[PDB]
């Protein structure tokens, strides 16, 4: 009787409120631009709170705009508290330069979590990474002291990359047997799901064929804790991409929310989704500028719209191994 | 050759870019939050300058946020130019309440056109409505002289509710046919494509149906203003909806693009879309509140995400009538 299944259309499903306090640009896709469409095309009731609003990202030679301040995001957040619209399922965080905006973000994550003990604060540390081998931070020299004790302790999910992963532990990674150790070192700070978005640790398939690894505990079982882990390698989509960071944690949110406590398929639909993007991204970068040389930011921007088709459900292009 | 067609995974499908300058909200869907999503799902690359970042729409007892402004808008545009990327296709505007700001829109829409031979400014003359009998405006005096003498002259697709047309001309609408006389003064000055999305002209039929008067007037071979006239009945709705005009223009612009000089399925696909979306934002509103109780300021937030597919393929529940 497939006839009472259609009046289901009339039902109240779930509203998965996602407070995503990130940046917004006019042209291009970084931060919140990058985090919404996907999360929306995936049924999430996501709310965007601009941190900035630059004409474009800071990856081009120029940019102009404004930077929302702590005092502003404070008013911004109360307005909600007033008409009582301050209650989320997931608070999503990312790249942030100023320290006061970071403490404020916390407070909001903090109260939201005192207004809702159930909140899932998917947190992605704005620390920095490595370009010509050596590694540098990409923010003020005292953002870590904040990320260390008031952010990560509050977060339920983090997506460090090697350089940052290390910084949120105090040790350092030289092998595969340490990015799991340092991952053990981060839950003690709080995150119960830890992934190391990028690194340098080799793999049975080359340096080009880069890695991804992660761990997820839950001492929820009657007695003690249980802990599952995975890892995976992915050819290096050579081309240089910016926004990808922001999108990762988003899709690593959706798929996470949508599936059981198994980073495996969760992480597979996720790290895969980046592929059905980037491919269709690199491909066009060359579709126009002089049939004889490497592209530019604008000739390289994330072809995000076009990926709707794919976003709604990816064709797994990479497999993972269980541990 | 059913395999040389799947190839075309490389074919470049150009940027039907867009530059919507409307409002943004950290909850709810209105302005760019109701306008954005859909055009993005339709391969349109909407970019959202956000004239305002409020926590929520102005129907709530409270609402706080920060307003963009003259120079603050001017700079967003200045950046976009330093990367010599100002080249666009459309410009979608709406409820603006600052002449100083609007004149910035128009000044901006200028270099944008001297640049492109076939742009398409789609302006929504947000000025006012009608309570139970008479009319009236919710925008300061400053602005009416400007849309008259400034904006409309550059518009190309305007969507005046009946009043705004009357208020845009100072020419009350008598017989529906007079509406077709005002429209041509409107046509006369810019809009080669007026769409009186809303009006009061009694449909010969019923007494709860929106009359929408469309008019796309451009030419064939020689200098001959072929005109396309239209009307279609609209069962109305049961509540204080928001973002509809924004959702309406957002998509009038949409369809009017795959079917240029075929305004018929233009005001066609659009309309059934407010339909499906409204009857669903309300279909469930039926249960989201009390069993026999009225929807609140937030429960009545349009449901844009949960209408994803609807947006791609609007079953046209309303057939156009030429005149």
């Amino acid at each position: 009787h497939h006839h009472h299944h259609h009046e289901g259309v009339r039902t109240m499903e779930e509203e998965c409120r996602v407070l995503s306090i990130q940046s917004h640009v006019i042209r291009g896709y970084v931060g919140n631009r990058a985090a919404t469409f996907p999360l929306q095309v995936l049924g999430f009731e996501i709310d965007a709170v601009n941190s900035v609003q630059f004409s474009n990202h800071t990856g081009y030679a120029h940019w102009k705009g404004q930077v929302l301040n702590s005092d502003e995001l404070q008013e911004l957040y109360e307005g909600l508290r007033l008409n009582n619209m301050n209650k989320y399922d997931y608070v999503l965080t990312g790249y942030t330069r100023d320290k006061s905006f970071l403490a404020m973000v916390v407070d909001i994550v903090q109260e939201l979590k005192q207004q809702n003990p159930r909140l899932v604060y998917v947190c992605d540390p704005v620390l920095g990474d490595k370009w010509d081998g050596e590694g540098s931070m990409y923010v003020p020299e005292d953002l870590l002291p904040v990320y260390k004790e008031k952010v990560v302790p509050l977060a339920d999910i983090i997506t460090p990359n090697q350089f940052e992963a290390e910084l949120l532990s105090g040790r350092k990674i030289h092998s595969q047997e340490e990015a799991l150790r340092v991952m053990d070192m981060l839950h003690s700070m709080g995150p119960d799901t830890v992934v190391i978005t990028s690194s340098d640790l080799p793999s049975p398939q080359g340096s080009n064929y880069l890695i991804v690894l992660g761990s997820q505990r839950r001492r929820n079982p009657a007695g003690s804790v249980v802990m599952e882990r995975i890892r995976m390698d992915i050819r290096k989509v050579d081309a240089v991409f910016v926004g990808t960071g922001d999108l990762f944690a988003a899709m690593l949110l959706a798929w996470t929310h949508k599936h059981p406590n198994n980073l495996k398929v969760a992480c597979e639909k996720t790290v895969s989704t980046l592929h059905h993007v980037l491919q269709r991204t690199i491909q066009c970068a060359k579709a126009q500028a002089g049939e004889g040389v490497r592209p530019s930011p604008m000739q390289l921007e994330l072809r995000m719209v076009q990926s709707k088709r794919d976003i709604e459900d990816p064709e797994i292009v990479v497999q993972a191994t269980v541990l």
